[PDB]
Parts: C-alpha cells; sequence; structure tokens
C-alpha cells in the first residue's frame, strides 16, 4: 500500500537524505535510493519502494540511501 515512510536508520544504516550518509565509510555523494539498482518504483511525493524485503516493508524516500546500495550504472 502506501506504507509507512521509512525511519533514519530502519535497516541498513538508510538515511532520509543520502546526504546524511556523509559519515558511512559506504558512501559515494549522488548516490539515491532513486538512482540504486534495487530501486523499486517512485510511489508518491519523493518516496518511493526499495526491491529488498528486508526494506519495502518500509517506503522508503526517493532521496534517501543505505548501505544495501549498488549502483545502476
Ligand atoms: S537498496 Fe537502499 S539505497 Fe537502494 S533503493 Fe533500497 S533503500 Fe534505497
Amino acid at each position: 500500500a502506501s506504507e509507512p515512510r521509512a525511519e533514519d536508520g530502519h535497516a541498513h544504516d538508510y538515511v532520509n537524505e543520502a546526504a546524511d550518509a556523509s559519515g558511512h565509510p559506504r558512501y559515494q555523494e549522488g548516490q539515491l535510493c532513486e538512482n540504486c539498482a534495487f530501486w523499486g518504483e517512485a510511489v508518491q511525493d519523493g518516496w518511493g519502494r526499495c526491491t529488498h524485503p528486508d526494506f519495502d516493508e518500509v517506503l522508503v524516500k526517493a532521496e534517501g540511501w543505505c548501505s544495501v546500495y549498488a549502483p545502476a550504472s
């Protein structure tokens, strides 16, 4: 459905703003959920799904990021 907007730190070091993860060793800039290889699709107001069972439970922000991120290039 319109699953609840994901918590900062829901799982896998996720942040609602990619930029927050500047502190995270695995982070590189430009990487947003919307450009994640595991991106599902955008659902609503800068929120969309993420194709991981350990994620899709909650609606991830398009500008979010997590450590399971893999680039789509
Ligand atoms: S794997 Fe992570 S970075 Fe990628 S869309 Fe899902 S929550 Fe976002």
